[PDB]
């Protein structure tokens, strides 16, 4: 049967700290922490599809980042400056001198989180409530994050937010996909025939250029690694992939795949932000992960190159929602 | 047919109390008052599925709860306080250092209703307007309440609202089952893993404990008794079940039964507050009623330790929505 | 074919006066004004069923109320007083020491409309905007009528509103109805056990009373003259019905019929105003109807006895939504 | 297959400028460009059904309105004024005494957007933010545009809005068809009764005059050529068709036919307005475009005569929704 069942490990924050795990009668098994509404792991026949930490204790141990709802603004934001009207208002330069990943964000908040399941889903819920004013962001807000799992081994992930005070919001599920190996290795297609090349500081200053002869040409399956081992000078700057692809728009949005497995991207999202786990090198906290061992297919509104943020801005009352569908099946 | 009236017994707040009664096709006929909101009875082939007072007068002349639409907060708020960013506010201190039950709550006030039917429900809508700073919650409040029968006697509960200010809402059902006998004999199983143990002012006070190895484990049908005349310190603290049980996700929420019917709770709500009735003694206006007679099914978010009230926070014009349905069917 | 048209047929206010013809293929042509939204005439089969003026010109030469979409409260307010927490509001004294009608109301005032038509239906929008402190009353409003015909002789009337503040809003559609005969000769059975006995003032003073051994009692189908002439004293205080129902639920609220027509009225209003144009006496601009020639079934939310109005106040941006169903069948 | 893709061809106010293909299985291909949310070209088997300029470069040189989105009014407002209640707001005079087409508009503004498609369609989603104050308009205002093709050649066209603040909005797609020949040899066939004259300003005076007797009578099939070439005053005044129709209701709105063609004309709009492109004359940036050389069919609600526009007025928070339809088929 589709079912769902969680486990308390820790407390945080006045709060628990628990584990929640999602089973179908198709092979699948889906583990989140309500600590930043986390992807953990997916484990399909036993085998997990993404990188995990060694326990889900590690994860609160500091800012890591994977599987996690990232926000109120996942990346960067030019100066920390956002520019409505005539009234820029400032966010906390956290990345030098840029705002990045929301401040003190919610993916290192506990949040609430309610299990279900059905006939046809079992799912967590999960919300939390951000105040006015914090990480210097406008506007009190309520989000909710579902992960939902079916019997066709489709993991569905809704992100969805309202403030009461006109606020920018562009948040991002931080998950690293592996298919349980390295991404280094794997097969990747992207249905995106332009990206963002990115300065010194990690952010686009020229608007889209084409994937087209360079690096980041994914239009025809190409290994991961023949883009991160290359010589442009984009791959160079930013020590592998940290870039922005514009969707075209065709379906899926991308295909990740092994020998073995493959990993379906479907989003409402214009763009993906691609990260190849840049800086791991099995130390620290996150010692079982080494560097390119896994992506990231961050779905969200792409980093703009100042601050004009009119695409992630909302009016008061006005509900975001994002979706992620991640499917996973069997290869070739 | 499934149909409805109601008979007008009483005044009170200038506004008339009236009993509707919801009637179906497959024997069951269920009486609520506009006086809270309060479903009174629940008649499967003429035989009672809860507890109820002597009269419907009895309901109005002081608070017993039972049945009652309780709001704005149903159980207790710690020292009354609600801190959101840098600010906190003070409910009135009704339960000693603490808060109680929305102080003078929903269940006291007279709803306004309508009933309807149609070829496949038999239904009473009730709403409430509820001014800015009554009881010193902030925002106008307008609650909608719902009571519906359908011909499988599966009768549902929606409780709606929605605030015109940032505010805290967590309502209740305060219905009392027995299935026309005394839930101290009955069997229950529940498809919760944890409860919250509660200090001696009846708050949580260290988030979840496992129900596993204790008085609260009823993930195996086990006799309500049991529980109520074992030696656990919870159960000797509170003179009985007065408890948040967190839910698993697994259906139904609880299963309650006796050789000749059985009860079916489903709720989207992520906790039940289940309370055995334990200061009932035969005497007052409740001398119709004894100790350990019926249990609650409290379907709320759970009772919070301390000012972080993030789960029942509402922004302006955000709808709540709570959903119970409580199945009646035959016995084993 | 379901057809569409209208006619100008003069100026007010520096907007058009039209005409609104709404055609089925059974039988039926609706005609509408979009001055007050009003409901001018029903053919059915060349026959009118309702009480109409002699031309569309005379519905604005002053207010007469038939047909029209009377707001922003139809009906008396005692005191013209409005009473929320701590704070009363008050409203233009039109009716004595009372307030009626919204003033000068929605009925007096151009609408704006667009017909449209498809395979199910004829139907015309109409659309209002009322402007905060407008005859005292307190939000933006805008408000928004359809009139609906399909093949089945069904006229549905939904009327829409929001405002942008706290406030008070019951309006009603005031069609008299006469099937094409004088509603003093129609038989009517109404689905209602209770109604509002008024004061010399015309408002409720004491809630409910049973219909039973009253004049009021159209439980059984009655001919509606054996109210009118009866010598009951709510009869004779008001020189007819002039009266709230309270409907039981029960389907259809109200069923009016002569040898030859039948009118079923289903709503989703809690009560029945009727008024059997007790006032009429073939003088003046309407001396084309005499008294007790049609009879009203506004729907609405019944006047109260005071100044607690919880039941027709509006939070701001609440939608508010009324339902009539009028459907014309063929007599027994 | 339905499919969607873009190029980006230049940049404008540091973003980029694309155009937007959508295609599908039945021969159509439609080009949208993110500058104004602009309609470029209706391809139907290679055939441009539309007007359009040289290339996509010159929509931005200058302000040409063909296939913008057109806002945040299309059309006039006597003397720039909005009058609601006591208070007047006043617009910009960009228009001599008058207000016109929203000063610096939507259709001169970059729209973010975002391509998509399933099994039933190729879309564009367009999203842009106005802040408050701009053109002195009131109020925050998020709009959302969207061109959707499907497998029957029907083009639709979505335009939703929302402002935080009461306002007045009235926006339309300016789109001039030719079904790839001249609109003064097209026949039209359009479902309106009345259409409004105006003065020598370009604004209404007296609200609707009957279509019938005049050169605007298009109820049966007549060719534009002769309403354009004819002695009627009000063409001469407007050197060709330059005026609002208010539509009757009946199905299509318009229908647009060469013996090649024809173009079936749905809104959910009450007006169409009709310019002939009446200014054109092969000169300039629009150097390929001679005098009524093409047709709009601008769905909105009508131009008023004066301040009174509460027809337009948007409550805060209130959804505007536009659709029009554009079906394009074979010819008899
Ligand atoms: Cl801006
Ligand atoms: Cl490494
Ligand atoms: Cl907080
Ligand atoms: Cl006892
Ligand atoms: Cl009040
Ligand atoms: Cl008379
Ligand atoms: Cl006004
Ligand atoms: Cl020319
Ligand atoms: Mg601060
Ligand atoms: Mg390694
Ligand atoms: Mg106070
Ligand atoms: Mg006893
Ligand atoms: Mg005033
Ligand atoms: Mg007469
Ligand atoms: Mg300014
Ligand atoms: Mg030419």
């Amino acid at each position: 049967s589709l079912k769902t069942n969680f486990v308390k490990y820790e407390r945080k924050d006045n709060k628990d700290l628990c584990e929640i795990t999602l089973e179908n009668d198709a092979g699948m098994a889906v583990k989140v922490l309500n600590y930043g509404a986390t992807l953990e792991k997916v484990l399909l026949d036993g085998e997990n599809m993404i990188l995990s930490l060694n326990s889900p204790e590690d994860y609160s141990k500091e800012r890591n980042f994977l599987g996690g709802t990232v926000g109120r603004i996942a990346g960067r934001v030019r100066a920390g400056q956002w520019k409505h009207g005539n009234e820029i208002h400032q966010l906390p330069l956290n990345d030098g001198d840029n705002h990045i990943h929301g401040g003190i964000g919610t993916d290192m908040h506990v949040w609430d989180f309610r299990p279900s399941c059905d006939s046809e889903h079992a799912r967590v819920d999960l919300t939390l409530f951000d105040p006015d004013g914090n990480n210097d962001y406008p506007g009190n807000l309520k989000l909710h994050a579902r992960y939902e799992l079916d019997n066709e081994n489709n993991l569905h992930y809704l992100l969805e937010a309202v403030s009461d005070k006109l606020t920018i919001f562009n948040p991002v599920n931080h998950t690293y996909f592996n298919l349980g190996e390295r991404a280094e290795d794997l097969n990747l297609q992207m249905n995106a025939d332009y990206y963002l090349p990115v300065d010194e500081a990690g952010l686009p200053d020229r608007g889209m250029a084409e994937v087209a002869g360079t690096a980041f040409d994914f239009r025809k399956t190409k290994r991961i690694g023949d883009a991160l081992n290359s010589d442009d000078s984009q791959i160079k700057l930013r020590n592998g992939l940290d870039h922005p692809f514009i969707l075209n728009g065709n379906n899926p949005a991308a295909l990740l795949s092994s020998n073995k497995h493959r990993l379906i991207v479907k989003t409402n999202a214009p763009a993906l932000v691609l990260y190849a786990g840049n800086h791991f090198n099995h130390t620290g906290i996150v010692n079982n992960i080494g560097q390119y061992d896994g992506i990231t297919f961050e779905a969200q509104c792409p980093p703009a190159e100042g601050n004009d943020l009119g695409q992630i801005t909302l009016l008061p009352f006005e509900k975001f929602k994002r979706t992620v569908d991640w499917k996973f099946e069997e290869g070739h």
